[PDB]
């Protein structure tokens, strides 16, 4: 592949992530948890219970797959479902909420972001975190106004016709990822509001590039586990933030 160190990077920054707020014993849902590749940092991590939810009840398959066959400490529970637009219970709270590369997803509607942030309250113990990753929509319309969207690593197109600012999707496409993908913008003011109203509140807004090479120069034994970056490479993982709330 060519998305290689674009992925590692990626997986290197939700590990840290994984690792800053996670302890042994701990309980994690892991929304969109897609094909489940975090299963493995958890299971560094040391948790010992890992729920994933996810709409797509091909990628839940994989993860069940997947989760099966590894070498793993903690139970396992997987549920197909939309935990984003549509009312969540699972009967129990969770230590540590985790959404990586999906939760702009929540954002298709303000009656869907609202039915999302209530799933994520309920389902979080007080004073657990709710970590997450993704697009920053500051960093897209700064790219929008320099012109450059796009190299050979991906393409970002706006659904504009009317203010940029007033543009809440795009279109996304990743070199061996999705294609022509439609993706919301993350309202981060909203988001934040619509938490503090429910009791969460913002303990860490950090960008990837940043995050990526504070963390890398913080332990390089993990890293070496990784690498350098090209400019082009760089671009696309500068496309995400790194995003936590904590339940008080
Ligand atoms: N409304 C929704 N409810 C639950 N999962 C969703 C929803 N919309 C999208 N997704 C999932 O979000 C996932 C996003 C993927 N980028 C996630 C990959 C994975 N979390 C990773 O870190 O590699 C997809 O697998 C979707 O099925």
């Amino acid at each position: 592949s060519k998305t290689i160190n674009i992925r590692n990077a990626n997986n290197f920054i939700k590990a840290c992530l994984i690792r800053l707020y996670t302890k042994r014993g701990d309980s994690v849902l892991d929304l969109g948890c897609g094909k489940g590749g975090d299963l493995l940092k958890y299971e560094r991590a040391g948790i010992g219970e890992y729920y994933g939810v996810d709409i797509a009840e091909v990628s839940i398959n994989d993860a069940r797959v997947r989760a099966r066959n590894m070498k793993r400490r903690f139970k396992v529970f997987f549920r197909a479902q939309d935990s984003y637009g549509r009312h969540m219970d699972l009967g129990k709270e969770f230590d540590v909420i985790s959404s990586q590369f999906s939760f702009h997803y929540a954002f298709s509607t303000s009656e869907s972001l609202d039915i999302a942030q209530r799933n994520i309250a309920r389902h979080l113990r007080p004073g657990g975190y709710f970590i997450m990753t993704v697009p920053s929509r500051d960093v897209i319309l700064e790219r929008y106004k320099q012109g450059r969207m796009s190299n050979d690593f991906y393409k970002i197109e706006l659904e504009k016709m009317v203010p940029m600012e007033s543009v809440r999707e795009y279109r996304f496409t990743l070199l061996d990822s999705v294609n022509n993908c439609i993706e919301y913008f993350v309202d981060f003011t909203r988001m934040v509001d619509g938490f503090k109203r429910l009791g969460l509140s913002l303990v860490e807004r950090k960008g990837f590039i940043d995050f990526y090479e504070d963390e890398g120069r913080r332990n390089p034994e993990l890293s070496k586990k990784l690498g350098c970056l090209t400019r082009e490479e760089s671009e696309v993982v500068g496309i995400y933030e790194v995003v936590v709330f904590r339940k008080l």
